[PDB]
């Protein structure tokens, strides 16, 4: 209740929060890896949600083959994963995301995007799907980071870009590595379990609140702190 008046900004992940894109991202990781000669299950792709493509790929190479991926393997796999993602009927808005962003903006809060994604098709569609909401100066993407989630790094960058202190922001995340990153950046973190995981893993990652959907979050927004 003290900390509600402090709030200046709401920091959203994109995949699994703004867009219902994760069934596609997991499918694509799995398929591109299969094609390369590596086993990456759809469930495990979900566990890597938040990491850079480069990080995801390297980790999977270590676990499966006992070696680093080369820069060329990384660029090739990542480019293919993107082609494959773009082959599916374009991902739609998560139900509740746009209603929530209207609530946030009417409360005078600044929306931000903090994503580990580099998917240009989705980043360019932010304006078309949530008009007037986001600005490129107030976003953090895969293009900005050296390490990425679950390194607090991208949310630390977001606080800096927004001229914010950790207590002036809230994080909305759906994936454990992202919840971790927000938490370790010292920001109050709301988890929304939009994926196929036990909500417990989101609490274990440091989430302050847990909601089952973006819609239910939106409904309870006004009763929070
Ligand atoms: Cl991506
Ligand atoms: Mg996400």
């Amino acid at each position: 209740s003290h900390m509600r008046k402090k709030l200046k900004a709401v920091l959203f992940d994109m995949n699994g929060v703004l867009f219902n894109s994760m069934p596609y991202h997991s499918e694509a990781w799995h398929q591109v890896m299969k094609t390369h000669g590596l086993d990456l299950s759809r469930e495990e792709a979900y566990m890597h949600e938040g990491r850079t493509g480069a990080s995801t790929i390297n980790i999977v190479f270590q676990r499966e083959l006992g070696k680093e991926a080369t820069q060329e393997e990384i660029e090739s796999i990542y480019h293919e994963k993107s082609i494959l993602f773009n082959s599916y009927p374009e991902a739609e808005r998560m139900p509740g995301a746009w209603e929530l962003l209207q609530k946030v903006k009417s409360e005078g809060l600044t929306p931000m995007v903090v994503t580990g994604s580099g998917q240009l098709s989705l980043l360019e569609r932010l304006e078309h799907n949530f008009p007037g909401m986001f600005h490129k100066e107030l976003m953090v993407t895969a293009f900005d980071v050296k390490y990425g989630k679950p390194n607090p790094e991208p949310y630390l960058m977001a606080l800096k870009k927004g001229g914010l202190k950790a207590d002036e922001a809230v994080v909305i995340e759906n994936a454990p590595l992202g919840v971790e990153a927000g938490h370790k950046a010292g920001i109050f973190t709301i988890a929304v379990n939009t994926g196929p995981l036990d909500g417990q893993v989101l609490l274990d990652a440091g989430a302050d609140l847990l909601f089952p959907s973006m819609q239910t979050l939106c409904d309870s927004w006004d009763t929070i702190m």
